[PDB]
């Protein structure tokens, strides 16, 4: 804690007054059977932020790993930054507090550090005891059904959660800039964080610029582009040249004795965009944490900028073929 | 009125129950000194829809041209379809009815057929007697200032206008699909029309698909792409290959003995997207009206589809360099 180089301890000061680590551990598709051990060892290795969600179905296991490290005194609770996300089924204001209480109960925590609206999409509510996580289930087989709940109504409910301190900060995910522009017109509390798909194939620079100009922090997901989606046989990801072998990336990695993956992560964090790389592998765990001790050059950013092709892998358009979800159209 | 070919009489049935002509006359940059004569002669030539806006500054002259044709009995009022648009300064609900009354007073009409929210942008109100049209003026020199009025609040005010019948139908313009998706959650009356920039360089196909699937009609503007903007020395438009000389377009025009301009217009109207070509020239007036009597082929649509490059000329991002307006980011 005394070497004057960049490290995994660097943080962003949120507009709520709390610090958020720039580098955290992503929990999507972290396997249930081993998730607690993975989270515990990530804490041992030095991870302090964990990016969870109601949708991910491993909330209890994440909590077991956290509470093991807390019980052993490896870390204090206030050193950890726990993020969760309100799923689409729970946008009705009357269900927002219920959803947070469910997260806290599952994770066996008194509070979470950041609660995000996971998507600007409002599914018909499904009771916890009918299906949890409900995922795409809307009470009627495979058919999607939706609730007429404007985003601002959900947001006002999220605002009330900060007052009791059970969610220290609140934010949004997968909102376009146009939606954020309208939301702030009705917001008493600005979102602290926007979390979005972000990688060199999908750079959305004007979204980044507008949102950061508002003092809203940005967290990138799927920083390795198509990689996260190969195991799901995402046809577009299967057909996309890997960022790990792309000549623009590898030639930059060659300059700094870093891996392509480390360049892809630092490309975000050096621009004050937080990252949450995911791995079930305890060997890339450390490489993904130690990305802030080198700097890309201005020419490197210029070169990486050329890769933008508006290639989006996580697009709800593909979920419901009867009622297309147009949040990124 | 008895030849069984497509013509300028074709219309779209709006979800409000009223018919809207597929081909109308656009009034942006129609010069004030000659606007009344131009509108009157357009009615003589057979135009029935006129696309006006508070921002355009020629509302009185448009009304003079209309009322001349009505006084001479060239047309009845119910044969005309008059569109106007609520400017950004008037999004506060208390100012929405005021704005419609201003339009009716200027145009000397009892009602308009379609009132659109011109942009999802809320400027600080400026009184009519201080500046009309206010354009970008927000009460403070060149500085922009804004109102914290969520779009749904403005929309509810537009909804009330339909009840008194002074606006037969209501709609929106320059809204992204994500904004429309949220608006419909709060709407009692769905928008009848979305009006957007639309041409082969900016095809936004998923926006078109989602919006039409909702039963909302679409009106294209700037169907000739960069052409409208050359007189304003729009640097991007000045650097853009004209659609009139683009080989994909000219080769299609060559098949049907039509001009490139006629192909560009029919490309929209054949897909049930209404068009509003503008001309101060009384000779292209007729060519722009007579576009529905030929059909493009499926291969032609395939070829024109390839021109899409997300090239947007009318982008409010460029208006305010201090507070970037991110509605299309
Ligand atoms: N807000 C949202 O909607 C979502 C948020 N997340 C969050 O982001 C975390 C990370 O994004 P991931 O998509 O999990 O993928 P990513 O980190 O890009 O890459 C993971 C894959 O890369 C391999 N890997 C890791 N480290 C590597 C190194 N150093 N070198 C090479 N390859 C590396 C991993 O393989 P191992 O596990 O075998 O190592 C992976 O294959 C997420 O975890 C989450 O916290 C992401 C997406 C969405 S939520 C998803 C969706 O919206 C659903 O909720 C609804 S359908
Ligand atoms: N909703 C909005 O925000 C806006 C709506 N409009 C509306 O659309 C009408 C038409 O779009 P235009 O931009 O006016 O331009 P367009 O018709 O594409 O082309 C006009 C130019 O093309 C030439 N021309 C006409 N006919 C031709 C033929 N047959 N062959 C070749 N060239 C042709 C014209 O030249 P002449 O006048 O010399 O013939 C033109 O040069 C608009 O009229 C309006 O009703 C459009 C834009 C926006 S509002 C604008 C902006 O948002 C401001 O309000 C705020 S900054």
């Amino acid at each position: 804690g005394l070497v004057p180089r960049g490290s995994h301890m660097m943080s962003i000061k949120l507009n709520s007054g709390y610090e958020m680590p720039l580098v955290g551990f992503g929990c999507w598709k972290v396997d249930n059977a081993t998730c607690a051990d993975t989270v515990y060892n990530a804490i041992k290795v030095g991870y302090r932020l964990f990016d969870a969600a109601m949708d991910y179905g491993n909330c209890k296991e994440i909590g077991e790993g956290i509470n093991r490290a807390l019980d052993e005194g490896l870390v204090a609770r206030d050193e950890l930054f726990i993020t969760s996300k309100l799923w689409n089924s729970y946008h009705d204001p009357k269900n927002v507090e219920l959803a947070l209480k469910k997260v806290l109960s599952d994770m066996k925590l008194d509070y979470i550090d950041l609660f995000l609206i996971h998507f600007p999409i409002a599914f018909k509510f499904v009771p916890f005891e009918e299906k949890y996580p409900p995922a795409f289930y809307c009470g009627d087989g495979d058919n999607f059904h939706y609730e007429d709940v404007p985003l601002l109504e959900t947001w006002k409910a999220m605002e009330k959660l900060t007052k009791g301190g059970k969610a220290k900060s609140i934010g949004i995910s997968n909102f376009s800039a146009a939606l954020i522009y309208d939301l702030l017109r009705g917001a008493e509390i600005k979102p602290a964080v926007l979390q979005i798909e972000h990688h060199p194939y999908l750079q959305q620079p004007r979204l980044i610029e507008y949102v950061q100009s508002q003092g809203i922090a940005i967290t990138a997901y799927s920083s390795f582009g198509p990689q996260s989606f190969l195991e799901l046989k995402h046809s577009k990801a299967l057909d996309t040249p890997t960022l790990f072998e792309h000549k623009t990336i590898t030639s930059i990695a060659d300059k700094y004795k870093k891996t392509p993956a480390q360049v892809l992560l630092r490309w975000a964090s050096q621009r004050d965009i937080a990252i949450i790389p995911k791995s079930n592998n305890p060997d890339r765990l450390l490489q993904n944490l130690e990305v802030n001790d080198f700097n890309l050059s201005k020419e490197d950013f210029d070169e990486i900028s050329k890769l933008d092709q508006d290639l989006r892998f996580n697009n709800p358009w593909d979920w419901d073929t009867k009622n297309r979800i147009p949040i990124f159209a």
